[PDB]
């Protein structure tokens, strides 16, 4: 159901993130309220044209996520990276040693 | 040939999926197509606002491509940190017992 999506959103310590894989039904929806909105926005003066709101929320959250899931990648090749380093160089002291 | 974007999109075996790189004519014509969208909007009443429904679609495909990229770089994380526990594992071991 597309309209669990945004009443059901996750969120973060002090942020709100969101995974970028969308569906069929949630992306028709996503256009359903803008071409809604953009209809609104030529016909109302107040503010009738408030159809886009969630929908710039939802990118800015779905943004954040593969942001912060980008930094928990580097953070872990960084650490991979550091390891393998030192692994490595241990055993090539204790093999130089062996021999 | 920006024209040769929506044409020749590439899918998946269930999905479709779009690389999230762009190009100077795409993001121009991609803001043609948003301006020509908004403008018809207001001085149409049926379904001439749909210009903006390729728009919606690229950018959904580019986010399941995004997230489905994202998902293969997680899976060979963990897998090359398994693998790494293991045959660092195995190296003490083997070490152990030679000295």
């Amino acid at each position: 159901i597309a309209a669990r999506d945004l009443i059901c959103a996750q969120k973060f310590n002090g942020l709100t993130v969101l995974p970028p894989l969308l569906t069929d039904e949630m992306i028709a929806q996503y256009t359903s309220a803008l071409l809604a909105g953009t209809i609104t926005s030529g016909w109302t003066f107040g503010a009738g044209a408030a159809l886009q709101i969630p929908f710039a929320m939802q990118m800015a959250y779905r943004f954040n996520g593969i942001g912060v899931t980008q930094n928990v990648l580097y953070e872990n090749q960084k650490l991979i990276a550091n390891q393998f380093n030192s692994a490595i160089g241990k055993i090539q002291d204790s093999l130089s040693s062996t021999a």
